[PDB]
């Protein structure tokens, strides 16, 4: 178990009962950056130190995965044997494609073996609910993975459904292109998928979730560091991070042990929430600490806004809706219903909830403030994915300009 | 005087005519646990800085006393020139026995001396009210010396009853064994005497508290330490002496300080509380900060099955219950009777105490917050007993895998 | 972006759509204490971090601008040659002037020639709106530029207009002189414009903000710093300074960024505030976290007279007002009327507002406080001038004496 | 006493009631090499100077024990009267053979004697505990010896039980063989002992160190010798020894004259720990000058694997740890228990204690660093062994080469 919010603390001070989860996540960590998410899934324990969730970190070599504090060598899956690589995803794929590597499937075998391992007990059942693919784009491992998956997916060795955990970067033409591609590739499939299956169906895709960076170090050094010391001393994607992961985490939890004595939010819907949708969602975390319908708007506004997997999404290309607010029980201000109404209005100037699926919790806690957690589903694009777009040639053409430039530079000597 | 806790200042700060206690007990600190604990109690002294408590303590040898900051060698006991031992209570039994060691006597004169040295004062008084020996199972030491109070008791060199504090441990399966025998020969005892006396009858063996060490980490390391930084330095028995002692200690303070303006426990309480049961006893300390109904009864649900000395003890085979809370006057919210009953009736959710015996005080203070103490005695048996005897054999039988497996390992190598 | 007050934290953390300013200032500084100021200003950026103001820095020599941590060498202008000079300002003036200096001119082109290339993007457009130049008083360099810019002005080099932010500094006879004739000249120029236009007219000399160090230093040990730590390791500029920079700096953005849902300040109310009185100009930020009527009054009081930029100034002497009082929305207290007026009525003792121009804004915000932000303009000199000119009599006499007195130690001796 | 290193300066420096040990080893001698150590072991003395080990040092003929500094002539056992010998180890045995030598047993008497005159008072009593012997083999003189003593011991002439103190060569497979031969057949002797004992018994070979020459003359380089002077005029061995010897001897200082205030390790830890086990074992000690969990985690490992008595043995043919940190007190960040688990999960890696035997103490001292003995035990085969096996071959092959291209040499020439 890592608190590292106020809540979690709140929680956890709370309940220590807390030996229990909604969804039984399979944390595949690919890349640095999934696998240093993982580690923090990883530190995931319940109140008998139970592990969370079920962790395999993969990379390339070995070395790629000494960092990490909880993950133990078994669980750095590495195959190894060349050195150096071209960090083009494509060197992945063939390491598992017979024709490039024939003993590509010496390899699968390692890995469904693996799998077997971690996930089974000895019912030889999984013990999954849904895989939890955690990608960072631009890393080559990932994306060699990530298509690797969608075969593999096809291919049955996975079979819980997976959830994608995208981070989009910021800047680098090549990244913005691999990634792009890679953004289309899935949207095809997801775009496919509905129309293949009915719409009412379990996504094999069961959404994705996308972070960007950029957004998030404003944002981060927007929220200062005086507030305390050894942010001093900190990178922003350790904060980050730290937020991201806990807010998952930490949804997860809540649902499953709290209740409310008004509106339950629940794993079921949770599970809906997430499976269905199959496209692009969101989540929105507000304190809110702050009683006032109009600062309720803001924060909510906030919230989405400035939201922190807010990636332009547009949010009527949702179809579904959901969150809940955790809310002290002694906290009147909300028990009223105007307040309710509110909100729902509030958000529905994104687009109208009333048209669309999702639903809505409203958590008792004892705390001093509300977190309101806010979830929007199956969307379809975010317009940074555009901006990406503009970007990379705004890029590109940036340094052909410098290219250009000090090409004339060598005509300028002799 | 050692604060350590915000109540304790706020106790001290308040008041400073603490010169008084409820209960002189006579700590009597056996084998390391104790010893320290009993450092701890030796760290009371009043509002004129006088002692509180008198304290010997135990240990085999000289060096082993050596960290203890407030005992000094003359209450550092030791009995010495055999170097090295088997850790087997059946050591020291043995040296007070004239026929494994003739000397025995000899020994035991000096802790009948000593006992003199420090108790009487020259009224030959004692100076006790209730012998307070302090016990972490597993210890040799300790173990040894309990059975060997049992006797002394009725060799009437003890003419104080005892009161045991003794920790379960968590694992070891010797131990375990070494408990649970212990606690079993105790528990004779303890049937015996009440059909041996009265059931009204001053019990020479006044009660029995338990803590779980088990528990306990978990517990502690759910409470963080980010809440403080030198938490990040810290041993989880540290922290956890200090609030078992602590509570004690407080809860000998208050009534004997404090009064009320309403309901008043008492030191007489206490007597009674403590002597009679002659068993399980265990309590709850709950901050309350939170002022409502629902919360009142987390916290107090909370208090007590996220007690501290918790043990999974069968509260119906109590039938003596006391405790108050300590809250502040002006906090008008329990000034309200609902409450009271409110409060009644959530106890008696877990047996009703209307059936049995038992008080309630509510003590005023200032502060700014509430503490509720519970304590329910007379107790028999925890199911913890159990749970330590199912466990030491998923131990024990854990480890005899290990040894087939690894016996294995021998045939299978030439 | 550099926060460094709880507000522009609570800004900060709040809006992150702080792109987005009341008035551009063209910041030169000039002088050790402007370019320190500048820097400071340099730390601002947007919520896109992207700079607020632009800034040259100019020094005389290269050295002399090292340790800017935002400045680089190409916003570090220096003329450089000679080696030492008698920090008259006297030394400037020359070098630009062709007479003394016939390559006067040749300076002058650079200096034009930077502004252009930092206030030109292409349009050739100045991206100014009005130049904000920062002095300290006795700097020679300020003082020769002082002058030097009002020839400039003149010289339609600026066309822009100025906003002067001297400070006015503590002690030294000598500077003092230089100081007061500065002042002095200013004040003609001052007078002359506005008979030299009409009264309704852009005074191309927008107003002075003049600072008190010696007032200021004592202030500052009245905040204390015990409040912090590192305030036991601070210099007095270094604080000062950043209120400073930082109010004028914030209530640039606020009135932008803010909205109320009353009484509505704005950015074109600042220009006419700032533009047209010409003259001396004051500020008060008033901190009220305390709600009453009194208080109000208090913090009021003592915000005028115990303001930072307080100066001794002769508050009839102004034509003109405004300020606005970013509260809680929450804050009802302020809500009320009453309030209004006796704000009103506060501020007429000094001057009824009621008679001259300005106005007032009230705006929102969700802090837990709210601080009134007060600025009375127009004015004509402070009394400080005239104690200035008491003081550096009372000084300059004051080591006459030491003059005469050891002049006699001279005589005293063989 | 010889110290020789910080370490064993601060301890000296610290107390000075080292007087104290605990294990009496008999130090046994043999060979240029364990004579060489067993001077060392000579060195020490207490804190009245008086020695620690009895050692008999025992060597073929006189001269070779003549550059010995704390031996004497008594104690240079040597049998002598032919000139010369193979070096087998052969020799030796006949010695003591009646067949071979019918005197045989003439000599065995002065040894019987010798060690009575050693290792009796006058209580006739062995003044040991155990033997330990020092061998470095391919040392006829120690192998002929090696042998001779598990007989000896059968033939009680040993009633303490013996370490062994093996050195592992480097290079020539002559050594090799005499060397693995002799290991083979301990190991033998120490499988049947097992099985022909329980495993709970008092094993007559209570372990066995070994220590690789190559490795340390690797490492021995790696620690560099311009953070000292005279380095640059020494010897590895002359290095390695004292290392080695001091560790041992440190180790048994320290349980025995040190506390903690928390874990204690202790002798008869020691005890168990190096009978039972009969077989393999190791020790880590690692200087933590440096306070964090990687690099705790990364001494850790250095030192475990960049051990000096290093020789890749198979972690998991353990059975039994031990070790301490001897830690400062002051030392907080090892107060922490995070740190605890997490060196417990360390070590884990390797093979999971928890499924074995072992402790760990973690002692005070008052360094300004802490170092962690670390200790693994009852291991069967490192595998060196086997590298040993591959590379004598690839020796002996390798100079069959040059045998056989020179043996062309020959048929080359005329
Ligand atoms: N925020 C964050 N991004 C990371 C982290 N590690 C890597 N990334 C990002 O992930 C993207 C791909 O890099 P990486 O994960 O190293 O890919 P690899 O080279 O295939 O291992 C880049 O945008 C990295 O900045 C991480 O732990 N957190
Ligand atoms: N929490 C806690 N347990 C302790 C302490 N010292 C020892 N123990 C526990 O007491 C039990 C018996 O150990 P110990 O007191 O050393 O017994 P001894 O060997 O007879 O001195 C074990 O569970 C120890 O962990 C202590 O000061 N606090
Ligand atoms: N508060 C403050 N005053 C400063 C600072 N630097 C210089 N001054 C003051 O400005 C006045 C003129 O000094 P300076 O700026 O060095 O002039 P220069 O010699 O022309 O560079 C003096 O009163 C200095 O104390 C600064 O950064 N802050
Ligand atoms: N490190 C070390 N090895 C030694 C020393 N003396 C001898 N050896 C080694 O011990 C092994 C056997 O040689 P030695 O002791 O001379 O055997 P002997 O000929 O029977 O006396 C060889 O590997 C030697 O290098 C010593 O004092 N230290």
């Amino acid at each position: 178990m890592l608190l590292n919010s106020n809540e979690l603390e709140h929680i956890h001070s709370t309940n220590h009962s807390v030996n229990d989860i909604s969804i039984r996540w399979g944390v595949i960590g690919a890349g640095q950056k999934g696998n240093k998410e993982a580690d923090l899934f990883a530190g995931y324990k319940f109140s008998n130190g139970t592990t969370c969730y079920p962790t395999l970190a993969v990379n390339f070599a070995e070395s790629d995965m000494m960092h990490l504090q909880n993950i133990i060598k078994e669980d750095r899956i590495h195959f190894d044997g060349l050195k150096g690589a071209a960090r083009t995803p494509s060197v992945v794929t063939d390491l598992f494609d017979p024709e490039t590597n024939p003993n590509a499937n010496g390899y699968l075998d390692k890995l469904a073996q693996e799998l077997g391992r971690k996930f089974t007990n000895e019912e030889g059942e999984v013990i999954v609910d849904q895989f939890l693919i955690c990608l960072g784009a631009g890393g080559g491992v990932g994306t060699g993975w990530g298509s690797l998956v969608l075969q593999l997916i096809r291919e049955q060795f996975f079979p819980c459904p997976v959830s994608m955990l995208i981070s989009l970067p910021s800047g680098d033409p090549d990244e913005i292109n691999n990634a792009l591609v890679l953004l289309s590739e899935i949207d095809e499939f997801m775009r496919e998928q509905d129309r293949l299956f009915g719409n009412s169906d379990i996504k094999p895709l069961a959404n994705v979730i996308v972070n960007d960076n950029t957004q998030m170090q404003r944002i981060i050094e927007s929220q200062k560091g005086t507030k305390d010391l050894k942010n001093r001393y900190v990178n922003w994607k350790e904060v980050a991070n730290d937020n991201v992961v806990s807010t998952l985490h930490e949804i997860n939890i809540i649902p499953e042990n709290y209740g409310s004595d008004n509106v339950t939010y629940d794993p079921s819907d949770l599970i809906k929430l997430l499976s269905i949708p199959g496209r692009f969602l969101t989540i929105g975390k507000a304190r809110i600490a702050k009683f006032d319908l109009h600062s309720l708007e803001n924060s909510i506004k906030r919230s989405l806004d400035e939201g922190f997997f807010s990636a332009e999404h547009q949010f009527e290309t949702a179809t579904m809706y959901g969150g809940f607010v955790l809310r002290p029980s002694n906290a009147d201000f909300f028990k009223d219903v105007n307040t309710e109404n509110r909100i729902r209005n509030t958000l529905g100037e994104y687009k109208r909830l009333d048209e669309i699926a999702g639903k809505f919790g409203d958590p008792i806690w004892d705390n001093e403030y509300a977190v309101c957690y806010t979830i929007f589903a199956g969307m379809t694009m975010p317009k940074r994915y555009i901006s990406l777009a503009r970007e990379g040639k705004e890029l590109a053409e940036k340094q052909e300009q410098l290219r250009a430039e000090a090409q004339r530079k060598q005509d300028e000597e002799k």
